[PDB]
């Protein structure tokens, strides 16, 4: 509909797999029922985007109350399903996924877009296992005519969200996306999330700020990637490593099997 057949639910709004009746071409179709401004910004952001680690936008048609965004099908599914609970994945796989995730985030930030909800559910895999960032539903412009604006809206997903965003009335966009990339890396390497939220109220978060790496997420990780996580998961956003410096990090540049 209309041209394409909607053939299977990919991830409920709902994303359908759409197979072109004629050519056999597959794409994903995202269906959003405007009766059931976020969708306007999402299409608007997607039309700016062009990069091999961001999910391709093909166009949209608005057929009534129903928006249909045609988007690159990623047949590998979600990063999330390559993370084995309590285990993670092999370190070389985590590293390559991390490199590609950084290439995508560098790109977004260079065009002044912040994703604001990076997590394994939103990180999709294509046919050759290349990661693509998806879902610009919560994305927003943080730089325009070369002037940065601070963010005020609290959004994202608690386990991934940086602590300043719970504590500051306004904060810089880029360090929040960096932090969430660090939590994704932890999840890859340990197969578990370090805390429910980065709060005062949260025992495991206090444990980390006190450097108790003999405790569980951290003791599964290993000293080179763990040293990088020490630089990303810094509570103060001004002392947190930036992406140019992530690129200089020793594990980041370690050749892996
Ligand atoms: N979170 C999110 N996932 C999206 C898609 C659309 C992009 N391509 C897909 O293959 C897909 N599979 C499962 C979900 C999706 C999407 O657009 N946002
Ligand atoms: O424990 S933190 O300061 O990396």
């Amino acid at each position: 509909v209309e041209d394409w057949d909607l053939v299977q639910t990919l991830g409920e709004g709902e994303v359908q797999l759409a197979v072109n009746r004629v050519t056999e071409e597959a794409v994903a179709v995202k269906i959003v029922d405007m009766k059931r401004e976020n969708i306007k910004k999402e299409i608007c952001i997607n039309k700016m985007l062009n990069h091999e680690n961001v999910v391709k936008f093909y166009g949209h048609r608005r057929e009534g109350n129903i928006q249909y965004l045609f988007l690159e099908y990623c047949s590998g599914g979600e990063l999330f399903d390559r993370i084995e609970p309590d285990i993670g994945m092999p370190e070389p796989d985590a590293q390559r996924f991390f490199h590609q995730l950084m290439a995508g985030v560098v790109y977004l930030h260079g065009i002044g877009i912040t994703h604001r909800d990076i997590k394994p559910e939103n990180l999709l895999l294509d046919e050759r296992d290349n990661l693509k960032i998806s879902d610009f539903g919560l994305a927003t412009v943080f730089r325009y005519n070369n002037r940065e604006r601070l963010l005020n809206k609290m959004c994202g997903t608690l386990p991934y969200v940086a602590p300043e965003l719970l504590k500051r009335r306004e904060f810089h966009a880029e360090p929040v996306d960096v932090w969430s990339c660090g939590i994704v890396l932890t999840a890859m390497l340990a197969g578990e999330l370090p805390w429910d939220q980065p709060s005062d109220s949260c025992q495991e978060y206090s444990d980390w700020k006190e450097k108790k790496t003999y405790l569980n997420p951290w003791k599964k990780i290993d000293s080179a990637p763990l040293a990088l996580l020490h630089k990303i998961l810094v509570e103060n956003p001004s002392a947190r490593i930036t992406i140019p410096d992530i690129k200089k990090d020793r594990w980041y540049n370690k050749p892996l099997k």
